[PDB]
DNA sequence: CCGACGTCGCATCAGC
DNA sequence: GCTGATGCGA
DNA sequence: GTCGG
């Protein structure tokens, strides 16, 4: 990419602030700056040129000047040589190990993949599975495999109850030629903002996908959100496909458009759009868009009949899913 | 200068 | 058990 | 770390 060196450096800084410093707003600031630089259609010549972009300030401009002049950033080169920072950044790559648990493990002398496997009994369930599939979860999914996965989910869901509608969101819905995992929005007419007329609506789908050995493991599971592991079937004498993360979100059928806007993302696009809503006097979640009163208290849900209605309320021109990859 | 920064589901833990 | 953080995740 | 009042 045009500015890949700069955006990589900002991403590494973001991950430092999140995993090591536990400064969530610094993390989002670095990610927002990397995003706006990622879509800037010129090869950046200076920090001052970049500071013109929203989300790039004085400090990142200076880092950009250091990186443009030397090809590196001293702050990162020192971070890379710090053993505690190295340890924590590695452990937080296991699903279920966040900043706090990573620092606690380092305190207990658990700092490597070998240490983690030595101490499985010190892991909760999510972490145990994240460690089990550590290699697999860092692999990307070709869109072709995403299409085979889509076919299985959609047909198995239709076998449970043909009134379900399952929609693959995330980067897949944004047209990506590869995805890091599969995100499935699910609706059923028995589950609306008004009533739940049928129980186990998510569970029944999960059970069916386990029964056919597509879903292989469960990280967390509630009434509306499943987070787990899945695997494509391989052919005779074929090497197995990697295991993949899968997220399934059951959304009230009448709130599908807010739900699919949320689950299509990206995460940064959602942050930018929800921040814009607030400046416009609305708050958006995966269910509703609502006005804010002078109170600052959210009012009653506004009528929504398309993703575009959401954009219109906040005075944004519509953006197709493929233009939301911020 | 400095308050706000997106919003919420599930797992875990502490306090009663 | 309930309730309210806190952690980690979408 | 950046931004907006
Ligand atoms: N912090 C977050 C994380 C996710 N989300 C939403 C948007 C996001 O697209 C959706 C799916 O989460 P993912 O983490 O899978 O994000 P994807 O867009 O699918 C990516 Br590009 Br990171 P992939 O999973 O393909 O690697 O959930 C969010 O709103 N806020
Ligand atoms: N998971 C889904 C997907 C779509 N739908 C509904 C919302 C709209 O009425 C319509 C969307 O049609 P389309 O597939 O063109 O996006 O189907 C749903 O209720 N649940
Ligand atoms: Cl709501
Ligand atoms: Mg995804
Ligand atoms: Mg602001
Ligand atoms: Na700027
Ligand atoms: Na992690
Ligand atoms: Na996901």
């Amino acid at each position: 990419t045009l500015n890949g060196g700069i955006t990589d450096m900002l991403t590494e800084l973001a991950n430092f602030e999140k995993n090591v410093s536990q400064a969530i707003h610094k993390y989002n600031a670095y990610r927002k700056a990397a995003s706006v630089i990622a879509k800037y259609p010129h090869k950046i010549k200076s920090g001052a040129e970049a500071k013109k972009l929203p989300g790039v300030g004085t400090k990142i401009l200076e880092k950009i000047d250091e990186f443009l002049a030397t090809g590196k950033l001293r702050k990162l080169e020192k971070i890379r040589q710090d053993d505690t920072s190295s340890s924590i950044n590695f452990l937080t790559r296991v699903s279920g190990i966040g900043p706090s648990a990573a620092r606690k493990f380092v305190d207990e002398g658990i700092k490597t993949l070998e240490d983690l496997r030595k101490n499985e009994d010190k892991l909760n369930h999510h972490q145990r599975i994240g460690l089990k599939y550590f290699g697999d979860f860092e692999k990307r999914i070709p869109r072709e495999e995403m299409l085979q996965m889509q076919d299985i989910v959609l047909n198995e869901v239709k076998k449970v109850d043909s009134e379900y509608i399952a929609t693959v969101c995330g980067s897949f819905r944004r047209g990506a030629e590869s995805s890091g995992d599969m995100d499935v929005l699910l609706t059923h007419p028995s589950f609306t903002s008004e009533s739940t007329k049928q129980p186990k609506l998510l569970h029944q789908v999960v059970e069916q996908l386990q029964k056919v050995h597509f879903i292989t493991d469960t990280l967390s599971k509630g009434e509306t959100k499943f987070m787990g592991v899945c695997q494509l079937p391989s052919k005779n004498d074929e090497k197995e496909y990697p295991h993949r993360r899968i997220d399934i979100r059951l959304i009230p059928k009448d709130q599908y458009y807010c739900g699919v806007l949320y689950f299509t993302g990206s995460d940064i696009f959602n942050k930018n759009m929800r921040a814009h809503a607030l400046e416009k006097g609305f708050t958006i979640n995966e269910y509703t868009i609502r006005p804010l009163g002078v109170t600052g208290v959210a009012g009653e849900p506004l009528p929504v009949d398309s993703e575009k209605d959401i954009f219109d309320y906040i005075q944004w021109k519509y953006r197709e899913p493929k233009d939301r990859s911020e």
